[PDB]
């Protein structure tokens, strides 16, 4: 179930869409239709530091898609990318977990600071002390 999640990147920031967006950009390196899949994802993985298998990595991408279509789009990885820094993606499964930080040091880099949650900043009509 992802009721919580899914509603997640509605709360996020423009500026959030846009540093996860750079992201996508590395991530999909390649893909026809600019998603995420078992290749893109493979590289990606690989390139963090690790050496995943291609059988877990399929798993991966459906375990985040939302229409389990194959591949990961730019509104599936917010989804994720939200539990994925929260680290409550599973909860207590097995060791096996993705860094969504780390990631972006992939992609972009170190392009992704407290910026990054501007939703925090200011985005409505109201201040307080
Ligand atoms: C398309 C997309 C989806 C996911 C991504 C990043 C993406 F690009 O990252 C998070 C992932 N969810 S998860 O539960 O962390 C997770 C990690 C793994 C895994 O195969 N391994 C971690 C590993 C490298 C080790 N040790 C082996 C599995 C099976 N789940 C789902
Ligand atoms: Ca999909």
């Amino acid at each position: 179930g992802d009721d919580i999640y899914k509603a997640a990147v509605e709360q996020l920031t423009e500026e959030q869409k846009n540093e996860f967006k750079a992201a996508f950009d590395i991530f999909v390196l390649g893909a026809e239709d600019g998603c995420i899949s078992t290749k893109e994802l493979g590289k990606v993985m690989r390139m963090l530091g690790q050496n995943p298998t291609p059988e877990e990595l399929q798993e991966m991408i459906d375990e985040v898609d939302e229409d389990g279509s194959g591949t990961v789009d730019f509104d599936e990885f917010l989804v994720m990318m939200v539990r994925c820094m929260k680290d409550d993606s599973k909860g207590a499964g097995a060791g096996v977990r993705i860094s969504a930080d780390a990631m972006m040091q992939a992609l972009l880099g170190a392009r992704a600071k407290e910026s990054l949650d501007l939703r925090a900043h200011l985005k409505q009509v109201k201040k307080e002390d």
